[PDB]
């Protein structure tokens, strides 16, 4: 019944640092006495036990076996750029085109996010990313992992993206 997330986009995005920080901001201890030592750690967000994965393509990753099973198990993707690489924004489009091949589906939850805001060398402009998001049917977000703007808002709407798809 866990809502599974999976976060993808370019290398150095700041993927890690966004879940990161989620998990430093959301996770719980739950005792659980069926288990070994009776508790355990989880993310709840929204009031959704939450699974976060990271998935990655490049740098240890060029030679992983795993992209598309992470892309059938994922319920919801938050697909990431940073404002200040232009490539990764071209990237996004790859990302979602094999999202939606592997799960057959043209209704898959995500979330497109700007990360890395607060830098002030900007070279992917909001507009540019509202354009791709609405021509996707998203919501987008920019968000800094360093200043923290954004980042609960991300997953927070990424779980209201997946709970009404699960409506349906
Ligand atoms: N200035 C700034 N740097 C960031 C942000 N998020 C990540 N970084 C930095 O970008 C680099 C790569 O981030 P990382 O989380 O490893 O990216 P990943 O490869 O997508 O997981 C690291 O040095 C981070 O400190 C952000 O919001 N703002």
């Amino acid at each position: 019944t866990e809502y599974k997330l999976v976060v993808v986009g370019a290398g150095g995005v700041g993927k890690s640092a966004l879940t990161i920080q989620l998990i430093q901001n959301h996770f719980v201890d739950e005792y659980d006495p069926t288990i070994e030592d009776s508790y355990r750690k989880q993310v709840v967000i929204d009031g959704e036990t939450c699974l976060l994965d990271i998935l990655d393509t490049a740098g240890q990753e060029e030679y992983s076996a795993m992209r598309d099973q992470y892309m059938r198990t994922g319920e919801g993707f938050l697909c990431v750029f940073a404002i200040n690489n232009t490539k990764s924004f071209e990237d996004i489009h790859h990302y979602r085109e094999q999202i939606k091949r592997v799960k057959d589906s043209e209704d898959v939850p995500m979330v497109l996010v700007g990360n890395k805001c607060d830098l002030p060398s900007r070279t992917v402009d909001t507009k540019q990313a509202q354009d791709l998001a609405r021509s996707y049917g998203i919501p987008f977000i920019e968000t800094s992992a360093k200043t923290r703007q954004g980042v609960d808002d991300a997953f927070y709407t990424l779980v209201r993206e997946i709970r009404k798809h699960k409506e349906k």
